[PDB]
């Protein structure tokens, strides 16, 4: 029992961190196979970063220009050419430790792991969640581009962020791997914000199917409620609709714990109108929605990765 | 920006996990040069785990009783024994994956990120505190026994946790890699509990830091207090007193952020007479104990480990 914000084990990724430097610019990049991925802002300047052509800048650009060091070795650049927001240097050498991996582009709501890095060194590993206005509450510095986020299915690495630029609220920003921005962002210096979040709801009653689970239980009541009927407060708490495909998710954790779905709904419900009155739901006094029904099942069950 | 419970990488752990079997009872081993690692009790029964002799049940014991899977890869045990709570089983090959490591012990307040593995396979990585109690607030199923705690210092393993079981508040008992328990814990089943805990009150401190340097500054205030005064209320409010040294610890801190540590104990004060007022403090509504200074200093500034 417990439960914790649990990352994937990040050694898979390790083996992949490389330092990608381009003129007085240094950030990191993703090795594998012999491709170097990495943000294509790695080419421009202080002031290039205003308002740039990177067509333009690019074909500005050799490769003995891209020095890429695969920790204390360095890789020769044979070969560049621009994906979207991403580049893709290529190098001489496959990396020995390519594990299997896809490109995944993800969905708001749903969560993963990032490997923070800078120089090419791995840092610290911690799990977001992609937020509904496509931005990720991450922890990063100077530095930090060009770290990905991922996830890990038995032995295949889903990579499905890369870190570009941190928005003037301290939330973060980036792309999938094809170099597809998450959101209405862009890889220049403009006034680009944020814009409205909401509250997955899904999540938080995966998470109280969690306490349940873990022995707490002062949130439960008798009481239920319609779909309908839940999503008119759903509404009025900037939470976000309730779906019956979410209901559908959610029927395992309901068969394990007894507690319908709906019935949980009316818990929630008492949540957002009464508060949590001094009390504590696994160690959070905030309704917690960064764990997603699938990330509840793996912890309260126990799946590894091999 | 931005600040999140944070793991070391974990590459350097993974490639030390190993299954042990003996019996019917599976576990997980830690493999450093040519000895594995892993509790004692995996030599008991369910009736031997009551009140057993473990000198009288490891005599009756070979080496071949113990069986050892490095991934899909069998290694032979050539000698055994007995180091207080631990097995140490001799294997006829050195882990070639060996990092650079210590054996080191830790003390309540100070962190550590866990390696959780099932039948010697890597299932997650996570962030924990050695509670003031002696117990580990963790995530751990059946068969997670064994798993490591550790923190990272450059390119070095400091080893500092193995996990022998849950206690029934579902807090969690281990060894240093030793074999020497936290707290009065026994590996035998008897009635023992956790015993009262307190608060960490540097860790929430260094955790005000973090907040007022990434933007959170509401609960600053121009009043002061002295040491005696703050410790007064520590001590109503269940926290364990502030020392001298405490203050120094969080020298730089204060001198990043030019809040006297004393003023920013009046704040905890305050925060503790009033609570927090629907109000939060970097995404939480509690005041957060499991960071140290050398947790926010790494983040909020951002040092690497290779
Ligand atoms: C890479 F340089 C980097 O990690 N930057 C970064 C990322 N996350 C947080 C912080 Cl505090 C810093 C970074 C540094 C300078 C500029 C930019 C940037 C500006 C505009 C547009 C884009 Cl795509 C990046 C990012
Ligand atoms: C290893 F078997 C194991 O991981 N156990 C465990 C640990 N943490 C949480 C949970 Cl839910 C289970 C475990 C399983 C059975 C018995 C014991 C145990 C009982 C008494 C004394 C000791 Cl040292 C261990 C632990």
């Amino acid at each position: 029992s417990g439960f914790r914000k649990m990352a994937f084990p990040s050694g898979k990724v390790e083996g992949c961190m490389v330092q990608v430097t381009c003129g007085t610019t240094t950030l990191n990049g993703l090795w594998l196979d012999d491709v170097v991925y990495c943000p294509r802002h790695v080419i421009c300047t202080s002031e290039d970063m205003l308002n740039p052509n990177y067509e333009d800048l690019l074909i500005r650009k050799s490769n003995h220009n891209f020095l890429v060091q695969a920790g204390n070795v360095q890789l020769r650049v044979i070969g560049h050419s621009m994906q979207n927001c991403v580049l893709k240097l290529k190098v001489d050498t496959a990396n020995p430790k390519t594990p299997k991996y896809k490109f995944v582009r993800i969905q708001p709501g749903q969560t993963f792991s990032v490997l923070a890095c800078y120089n090419g060194s791995p840092s610290g590993v911690y799990q977001c969640a992609m937020r509904p206005n496509f931005t990720i509450k991450g922890s990063f510095l100077n530095g930090s581009c060009g770290s990905v986020g991922f996830n890990i299915d038995y032995d295949c690495v889903s990579f499905c962020y890369m870190h570009h630029m941190e928005l003037p609220t301290g939330v973060h920003a980036g792309t999938d791997l094809e170099g597809n921005f998450y959101g209405p962002f862009v890889d220049r210096q403009t006034a680009q914000a944020a814009g409205t979040d909401t509250t997955i709801t899904v999540n938080v009653l995966a998470w109280l199917y969690a306490a349940v689970i873990n022995g707490d239980r002062w949130f439960l009541n008798r009481f239920t409620t319609t779909l309908n009927d839940f999503n008119l407060v759903a509404m009025k708490y900037n939470y976000e609709p309730l779906t019956q495909d979410h209901v559908d998710i959610l029927g395992p954790l309901s068969a394990q714990t007894g507690i319908a779905v709906l019935d949980m709904c009316a818990s929630l419900k008492e949540l957002l109108q009464n508060g949590m009155n001094g009390r504590t739901i696994l160690g959070s006094a905030l309704l917690e929605d960064e764990f997603t029904p699938f990330d509840v099942v793996r912890q309260c069950s126990g799946v590894t990765f091999q």
